[PDB]
């Protein structure tokens, strides 16, 4: 299988599984994400999932020879995976080795990323004549200082990840090797915490970036009126009045 | 009083006097707030505001046990006592100790933030079952880099005050306990330069987000002519070169 | 002449030369600066543009002596030189000692700021009871830390280069008096990389800025097509396949 799936707890865990190819996306990989993803989405009993490669690298970009041959590596209505729509629950990218290209807008299309200290994010397409056209020129210049981005872009150079930690780009930076813990670290951080409240949360932050400012308090509050109406509002307050951990049912 | 307001030249210093419920805001702290603002944009006396919490505390958030009961904290048009309106001069929110979910949404509906080496903020609001609606959501993405805002979101941790200097959230990290006189010293700055252009360049940064490329130059330009025609501007051309500090009017 | 301008290979290196004036802009300099920027895009010999202040110093701003005689230096359509209208190749900015007031704002126009250790940025207006009205406050805050920007913008602090490139306003720190040659270096790395896929990176960059998620991908993929189905496209995957340089026609 060229993507693994595995669930621990309520995370779910996905591996790209075609290490020999630097575990660039073909057509097998591409459904095998979207799929992860609508799993992930549609299973109550996960909250968040990482997304990794394995093999001691993140992901080459699009596969050259897939592309070459024809194949269907976007799938309309998702892009590369997930790239043009990503999943609802918090997805954490956990980065060995080179994620370039594609691999970075996998990486960008999450919420927070984990990368070994030994790692590099890239866009090179430019030098081959083409433009990476996967987000990255949409959501890298939201992501880190807009002129870097512009340069990353224009230069198609590597951006070793302790730069890409300084720039914000990395939430964190892992020993190399073990980002796959460290990201399950930072998931089991956010299922602890209110599950509708996590949802709803990045629901805010994400559908934020598209409001205005005239109406962006009336927007959210239609968000966060189910909230706090929730059996886990309730729950989290005796929880913390008794000074315990609350049990949530994600109602 | 639970919020305390001292006229020192053209500077208000506003301080929370709540300490041993750690400065955080009921129906008192958000009415009294509020006033202090109305004070600080009406008093043409007054050039730029600074809050702080006594005690070396800045703000617990909401007050729970005002929550509780049912207070109104959150006034309608002005939020967490101007969350949903800050006023029109300058504001330095000056942090000592905690700033926490409302106190983290206070500061950030500041425009500058003045920290000590010691101080943390955060939005733990996920870990309750509950979502930050004071303008967290809303503005943290648009002040530190957006996966740094979207990981203290989802996990309601700590960000430490070194770290938010780091970030670009805080512009002057102070020794522990003298986080107010920073904050003097850069509103001191503020005060010095022409009261119109001061109020006229913030008022371009806030209002240019919520505009259009397309329309920045012309909606910016109907804002510079009257400080570009005002008595200030010509005292400050005159002043310059005479080698001498200008004497303002706010005309 | 108040402008110089230099082809070396595919680079525009445009000099302003006006240095014991600091190099501040009257209305010669601006009209240089739109003819130099109508000669590189209208050029198809050219890829990348720098622009740099000669004898040490970037630009004091706007010519004070100029200003109060009346000289038309802001040109309509264009601004000063190119604030209101930057060009559609990649501009990189040089930066030696200081870069104040609308010199700043000529920085913040370019797409990339190679800036010497030892320089510094600044928006003082508000020190003269003036308002920066080149772009320097509809760019600061979307290329350092908004509260950082607004902090610069209030005070009329210097911003020192090192703290620039921090903040990620400055790509690269070159050594003092050699900004220009690790501008050349950049410049270089631009220009060995695919024309049209170098114009069409950046102009997506630029123009998704006034795009709306609603719709980014579609307008994105509106400047695809004719890159990926351009000649430079093909030549870009022979090259690379075969191991040597690809030899670009633009076409």
């Amino acid at each position: 299988p060229e993507v693994l799936v595995e669930q621990r707890d309520r995370i779910l865990i996905i591996t790209i599984n075609r290490p020999k190819a630097k575990n660039a996306v073909n057509a097998a990989v591409s459904r095998g994400l979207a799929d992860a993803m609508d799993q992930l989405d549609g299973d109550a009993g996960l909250s968040v999932a990482i997304l990794t490669g394995g093999g001691g690298s993140f992901c080459a970009g699009m596969d050259l020879k897939a592309f070459a041959r024809g194949e269907n590596v976007v799938v309309e209505g998702r892009g590369l995976g997930f790239t043009e729509r990503p999943p609802t629950k918090p997805l954490i990218a956990a980065v060995e080795g080179y994620a370039l290209a594609g691999g970075t807008e996998l990486a960008l299309a999450a919420d927070l990323i984990v990368a070994a200290r030994d790692s590099a994010f890239g866009i090179p397409e430019v030098k081959r004549g083409l433009v990476a056209g996967g987000g990255g020129l949409l959501r890298l210049p939201e992501r880190i200082p807009y002129a870097i981005a512009m340069e990353l872009a224009l230069t198609g150079d590597n951006l070793p990840a302790e730069r890409a930690h300084e720039l914000g780009l990395v939430n964190v930076l892992a020993e190399p090797g073990t980002a796959l813990d460290a990201a399950i670290a930072l998931a089991e951080k956010i299922t602890a915490n209110g599950p509708l409240a996590v949802v709803a949360t990045k629901r805010i932050i994400t559908e934020s970036r598209g409001w205005s400012p005239d109406t962006m308090f009336a927007e959210q509050m239609k968000i966060l009126v189910p909230v706090f109406t929730s059996n886990d509002a309730k729950e989290g307050a005796i929880a913390f009045a008794e000074r315990r951990r609350p049990r949530w049912t994600g109602t």
